[PDB]
């Protein structure tokens, strides 16, 4: 076990950290679309659904590993209608990375912590 | 790692694969309850249930593992009174297979993809 | 690939297992606030997270494994009002046995089995 600590996604508000780096696998915490430097959270979904993805990629960068390194996500949402484009963002993030798509699970919750959109959890493996 | 892709479970609705395989153990996307033959949806939560379940199965199998691997499910429903009989169908599934019951989740959603009333997704583990 | 069992967490309300023990890695079902004695609901959300969290410490302990093990944990929690009052009793109890908190998400769902205010997950890992 050892913790992954980045100043590039927000720090923790609550009793968690960011990662956990396994050596063969790293978990991340939940990732919302919270801004790593100014605390804000954008208005917009497809702005949402971009940062929620960029502080992924800075726990998973943080362990040493990268995007295509991602092997399970889940997304949590509070409004299936967004699902086009969350998906659209989500694709172009992987495509950008030239990562295959990892697998997911994807349900429309009631609420989220912070009043966010959407709440990522990502599992990578070390190869 | 490795994908896992089978015509006996649905195509991706979104950016993900079915199924991933690490080598140790196995990851499902959450299998909803759509007919990989008709691209349809049963209306009653029996049916939904056992095809979701046969949906995760398909993917398990195209892996080369079997039920009684299957260590971890998260099951996702829109509505709890519909939980006993969810339930009784899920239980027969791992009967039918002489499988010993993984460890599971169960939490009602606001809402699935498709409108469904279940999502499932799994971990399997080879050795 | 070995069952855990456990007095000192609730039996099962459905198909599923307390826990399994991968060897490697422990995961337990989701444990809601059932007190494994008497089988009573506590009333307030800070005992409900507290029971919650000592019936996942049982199962994990079980498996021959400490609250300093688990690595992540899933917190599906049913009115984001108590996630102060959650979380601070979550802190407490990692705090209590000198352990780094795990990796975690939270999300606010429509409704849990028994109608709890929360329910949590966990997996641990050996070495």
């Amino acid at each position: 076990k050892k913790i992954i600590e980045t100043q590039r996604a927000p720090g923790a508000i609550g009793p968690y950290v960011q990662g956990v780096d396994l050596g063969s696998m790293v978990f991340t915490s939940g990732q919302i679309p919270v801004c790593p430097q100014t605390g804000e959270i954008p208005a917009d979904v497809q702005d949402q659904a971009r940062l929620s993805l960029e502080n992924v990629k800075a726990i998973v960068v943080a362990a040493g590993l990268s995007v295509g390194d991602i092997i399970k996500m889940t997304v949590f949402i509070t409004d299936l209608n967004d699902f086009a484009t969350i998906n659209e963002v989500y694709k172009q993030f992987f495509d950008e990375h030239q990562a295959t798509y990892p697998t997911r699970s994807c349900v429309q919750v009631a609420r989220l912590p912070k009043d966010v959109k959407l709440e990522i959890e990502a599992i990578a493996v070390r190869s």
